[PDB]
């Protein structure tokens, strides 16, 4: 007549969860069929002197249990001064590091830093291909993204994002609209290398909080090039190949790219009343531009549905819903047409924002985050995803972040990451009647989680295809 | 139809488990009513550039969710480098820093390093006063232990040890006997303040490792000061006042000293085969010795039943055991002889050692730690404490550290760390029928736990009488 913990975990079957901790310096396998932690990371170790753990995925293997391979990066710089801690390094390392691990069986051995071996160091989103021979980086402080082969840890393309404001002041620089260029970079150093390790090409000295366009229309963000960001967060990829698209927060746009042949094909429009598209113009062989009339909303969140019939990207803070398109045909970017919109009263005031989703495998139902700073309720939302409504929400705790999701669908499992200061939980959550089975320690600030991937297919459903 | 693990948490009770995290380098708490780890704190946020987060202990507190206080102490120099961590930093920090920490009902607050206070830095176990009043420190590297004001900071007292031995080589000089000096260590600096924060005193450049005592003979462990070497590990307390008492690894005994009086009383003489005591002989005012014809086996773990009827000591390596002292006369710890001596067939080996214990609030029962290098399973041998013999064996997994109880008598809750590169855990053992009720997650090296007691009481059976 006493609860084995062990009886909980029976039901979740043979699954790996990972994540980083953001100001705890940690990376940290846990196994849900048992509770333990399969083996952690501390990357002081390493020497790293600002290893805020930020975002990482994961390749499929055959065994997760055996060894399997994940790529997590970090943030520096005035990173370290923006959450509740009264840090007390005033001048931290830059981070900005592509950390390469593998967990071989026993432990997570360190790799290497792929920024160094690029040379090209971002710290924002981190994506796996869904062919799983690379990955992907986005960043908002120097406005780059990057996929890289999985072997060489060498950039395949790099695209910078340039700001030109019809108004050239911070507190109308988007609202009022502008041009955005879409500039493909080019190794500048000897053997294929970038420049750009570190604070190097910083417009801003951290990546934007959440309503963070208030702050640097408000002349709050400190930087040399504020009026120039677009604030990129992520690249994700179409599960069908061929396909990527890159995120900007501020111009709430996203930026389809034809991968194998390096160029821009469309710029999706987010905020609700917009057309489906914006007007790509190509001025040369490595220069687009643009032309977005006004920003009524900045974007966040964006990626796919696992079989990439639906393209989503998430207004926030000034618009809260969630605007879809038409993905289903494959061969033209350019036709992707607005298809429906989510909105619902959930989406109160300027918060809660959506930042993180993960699909079901029958691309039926999304469970999506709902994020409010201190302390009101963070919470999952779920997602009917063939009519596009919300069926329900369900309150959790301080400061939601990620989702994923076992691979045969069954539950839900997220991050709350206690604002870097206060209580960080695991959540389970069922798929089945939508109940919060509970709770599970996690002494981190996570801002990524997945579930270890066997399959190219189970990607398509993990940090590949949404973030 | 789902199994939630909130029925597993409520079984447990309204109890705060507290853990630092070694090579980690952070220290969580973790509420064992719902899951969730209350507050996490990072130790390289405050500048802390070898954040080896070792022993701690936590005051009573009548309320440990909206407040409660600890003490977690760090180490560095050498001990960066002795664990399976392939670590890289070109400059560790020394560690030997004692850190306050605050936790206000939402998050933890670093208050002050006690030793930047005192000027005394010391590296291993952490105690509190059974009047919590204050707390002691152990430290095996400058073999110096000392008790602190709570309120101050400020050393009441302190000691240290000093080898003289028979044979001056290292391979005999504790195996064919020696003289041990106890020294009252007086303080060097203006307002009364120490000149020992980090390695300063030490006389070896790491703690012994389980087995280190064969390092040590064997030239493999560095220092300046080698030969000289007792590895005191902690100061703990009579749960009915008047005396703490010393554990010396190396000769083998463990020191009994008036707190108030700040004079030692007795050498209780720890291995099979040998008296109840040996002789103290005052040297003058400050200082003591004690002659050890030979060292039949070195010790480690020591410390007073609930009631402090009994006081314990094992041996480990040459010996592994359990030696009883009949403590029952409060009034003359000289008075103080052998009574019992726990064995199994199963300690004969060099390994598993035993360096933990906890015991249940009635005294009739005690929880003990089988440690064992990789890759042979780690267990808790629970112990007949009336009749003094071993009662069950369980095996756990890797790296079993340190052991806690719930106040109400009915959890064991324990730790288990992975040598630092592999799994770890928090277990759940029910103390009824002594089943494993399983396992949490703890991405975290922990070679401390505490559940914040919230009674003089409750502190008998925690972090002060035992380690
Ligand atoms: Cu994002
Ligand atoms: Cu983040
Ligand atoms: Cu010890
Ligand atoms: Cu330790």
């Amino acid at each position: 007549k006493y609860v084995k913990v062990q009886d909980f975990y029976d039901q979740l079957g043979k699954y790996v969860l990972v994540a980083p901790g953001k100001f705890s310096g940690t990376v940290a396998a846990t196994d849900l069929s048992t509770g333990w932690t399969m083996a952690w990371l501390a990357a002081w170790n390493y020497g790293d002197t600002c290893p805020i753990m930020h975002h990482m995925a994961a390749f499929p293997s055959p065994d997760p249990y055996k060894e399997f391979e994940f790529v997590v990066n970090t943030q520096g710089g005035k990173n370290l001064f923006i959450y509740g801690v009264p840090v007390a390094v005033e001048d931290p390392g830059e981070g900005m590091k592509i950390y390469r691990i593998k967990y071989d069986g026993t432990r997570m051995n360190l790799q290497r830093d792929a920024a160094e071996v690029s040379g090209l160091g971002l710290g924002v989103h981190v994506t796996i291909t869904p062919e799983a021979d690379g990955y992907a980086v986005g960043d908002g402080q120097k406005d780059i993204c990057a996929e890289f082969d999985r072997e060489t840890d060498m950039v395949r393309y790099a695209w910078a994002f340039d700001w030109d404001p019809n108004v050239k002041d911070l507190k109308r620089a988007w609202l009022d609209g502008g041009t955005m260029t879409i500039k493909r970079l080019k190794p500048t150093l000897p053997g294929g290398r970038y420049d750009l390790q570190g604070s190097k090409g910083n417009k801003i000295d951290w990546e934007l909080v959440p309503g963070g366009e208030l702050a640097i229309e408000d002349g709050k963000v400190s930087g040399d090039r504020p009026l120039h960001s677009v604030a990129n967060d992520a690249l994700v990829f179409d599960p069908r190949g061929k396909w990527a698209v890159a995120s900007m927060r501020l111009p709430g746009v996203c930026v389809v790219f034809d991968r194998e042949n390096q160029v821009p094909v469309a710029v999706l429009a987010g905020p609700k009343g917009t057309p489906s598209q914006f007007q790509l113009v190509k001025v040369d062989d490595d220069t687009w531009t643009v032309d977005i009339p006004e920003v009524i909303s900045a974007g966040h969140q964006a990626g796919f549905s696992p079989d990439g019939q639906s393209f989503l990207f998430m207004n926030s803070l000034r618009q809260n819903n969630i605007m879809v398109w038409d993905s289903s045909n494959h061969d033209d970017p350019t036709t992707w047409e607005k298809k429906a919109v989510v909105e619902s009263p959930d989406w109160r005031g300027a918060y809660p924002n959506t930042f993180h989703m993960v699909f079901t495998p029958d691309a039926k139902k999304i469970y999506v985050t709902m994020w409010w700073p201190s302390p009101t309720p963070n919470g999952i939302a779920v997602i009917d995803a063939v009519n596009w409504e919300v069926l329900k929400e369900v309150d959790l705790g301080p400061d939601m972040h990620t989702l994923a999701i076992t691979y045969d669908g069954k539950f839900v499992v997220g991050t709350l990451s206690g604002y870097q200061n206060t209580a960080s939980a695991i959540v389970v959550m069922e798929t089945e009647t939508d109940e919060v089975l509970g709770f599970l320690p996690s002494p981190m600030g996570h801002h990524d989680n997945v579930i270890v991937p066997r399959t190219l297919e189970d990607l398509r459903i993990s940090r590949s295809t949404t973030t």
